[PDB]
């Protein structure tokens, strides 16, 4: 059983992060689902456990963020071209402009943004946290593509097509590299990575893990592949990424893959 | 660090039980505040990990309900004959009567004692969880009188009949009673009178250190005790708990009294 002494700090944290995301949200218009930002304000606690509630507001945020923008693109009466005008406004807003639509989510991308910002870490981990973001903007493109086009009767993409790019809607990298400059600030990079090999396997395991649990929605099984196919892929990246990690896991207790291997390990065990 | 495999379900527990409070709260006027509501859920599930969602709402919304007295109970406009008024409606819902008030918290609480009763369980369980109630109910009047006698120039309650009184208000056995019935039903009341002991120093290690970290409020340390000595008794009253619980603890590793165990290291610890 999680010992009740290391989980009650953890259990605090989450309290003071699912309130602040609630708020957050509300300033925001209400563009993220209650229910996700109870699941990010739960979830970032356990990833990195002794992290302060403060160093958590940013990746929970940049995660919740995310989600809205999923919850956006996922509309039966929205296009793919009106979306791929969302996500090009985004892109702009990555390059510090000013949202040029009233969408609240490219608001939101822009708040959260200046929130980085504020705390002046180089031209490499600004670089790095607008490319995780554009990932997650190409891989929201591309399901909404998809489900318009399976819909228009066209035979939707290849599995493994599929598998490379909506693993960067999967947000692993996310919670991890916004996680990972709080312990490690200037060496997050680095650290990042050098953890690309695990991280990979991390977001093809949770996608995988992912589509089985929930067979609108594309999934890999409705694409065709069998339900005990994907759950041995799940337990078989699980594995590789564990032992990719294991040398960084063995030189530090407290570090960035040990948030890798934590929130692996919690996102496949749902 | 607590473990991410053991954590993984314990989480998805809380984040399912965050969010039937929200609408149960929704569905009875909004009497609890967000941010109980929030806690409620989160420290529910890691009490009883190995209970399922469904076996914990029951326990969580009873100790919501008990938050929603306690907002209403510190209203700054509100007398002690009022509180007497709305404590004497909620003992009439007790009996199982209809509220004979419009008040919104007694119409939850008969709500959720329906729902108790749903699950036919003897006359000794009902009776239990009534006499729970009437504790939280009696704890709740005796507070709201004490903060109206100091703001009258009055000296207030003894710290020793402090203690004595306000521990009904913890709530430790309201989750402890609730979340019991689930894993032992029909043998949860001979359960709960042999913790009895235990129970009494969790409770007083609760309000102990509830009252150290709150410092309108009553509070030990208001009342006259020093900081260092109310955290010296959470301390010692923690230890007693745990000695009077190693016996049950050896013989059994998920029964109620590794409820009342965990309840205790989880609430002493943040």
């Amino acid at each position: 059983l999680p010992d009740p002494e290391a989980c009650a700090p953890v259990c605090a944290h989450a309290v003071h992060l699912i309130s602040d995301l609630r708020s957050w949200n509300q300033r925001y218009g209400g563009v993220v689902s209650d229910v996700r930002l109870i699941g990010i304000g739960v979830f970032t606690a356990f990833i990195a456990p002794w992290l302060g509630p403060g160093q958590l507001v940013l990746p929970a945020r940049t995660a919740a963020w995310c989600c809205a923008l999923d919850d956006c693109a996922d509309s039966k009466e929205t296009s793919p071209e009106e979306v791929a005008r969302l996500i090009d406004a985004c892109r702009h807003v990555l390059t510090g402009e000013d949202p040029d639509t009233a969408n609240p989510i490219a608001c939101a991308l822009a708040a959260v943004r200046a929130d980085v910002a504020e705390r002046r870490l180089s031209a490499a981990f600004a670089h790095a946290w607008n490319r995780s973001l554009d990932r997650v903007l190409s891989a929201t493109l591309f399901e909404c593509q998809a489900r318009h086009d399976i819909a228009a009767g066209l035979p939707g993409p290849s599995i493994e097509d599929y598998l490379a790019r909506s693993t960067g809607s999967i947000l692993v990298e996310v919670f991890l590299l916004n996680l990972c400059v709080a312990e490690a600030r200037q060496n997050a990079v680095s650290q990042l990575k050098a953890l690309a090999p695990a991280l990979s396997h991390a977001e093809y395991a949770v996608r995988l893990g992912n589509d089985v649990a929930s067979h609108g929605d594309i999934n890999v099984i409705m694409l065709g592949m069998a339900p005990e196919e994907a759950r041995r892929r799940t337990a078989d990246h699980a594995r590789r990424c564990r032992d990719e990690l294991r040398p960084f896991l063995d030189a530090d207790p407290r570090g960035c893959a040990v948030m890798l291997d934590r929130a692996t390990r919690l996102f496949v065990g749902i």
